């Protein structure tokens, strides 16, 4: 159950293992780590993690899921704009 259609992981960035194609499209992209992303679905028959941000559609395989350094979030914190 280490993956799950509606689970927030937090983004804190790829690790060293990690392949130069997937890297590369970080520095591609500014938009680097330092949000969180759900994701959109999981594929138990043996397909690779889909995932979906605010910001893009992304899909990667477990073994991927794994090197990169995520973290479940449940700090649930919200600001009052006023009053």
């Amino acid at each position: 159950m280490q993956y799950t259609p509606d689970t927030a992981w937090k983004i804190t960035g790829f690790s060293r293992e990690i392949s130069p194609a997937y890297r590369q499209k970080l520095l591609s992209l500014g938009m680097l780590p330092g949000s969180s992303f759900n994701v959109v679905r999981v594929a138990p028959l043996g397909d690779p993690i889909h995932i979906e941000t605010r910001r893009v559609s992304l899909v990667l395989r477990k073994k991927d899921l794994a090197l990169l350094e995520v973290e479940a979030v449940s700090s649930l914190e919200h600001h009052h704009h006023h009053h």
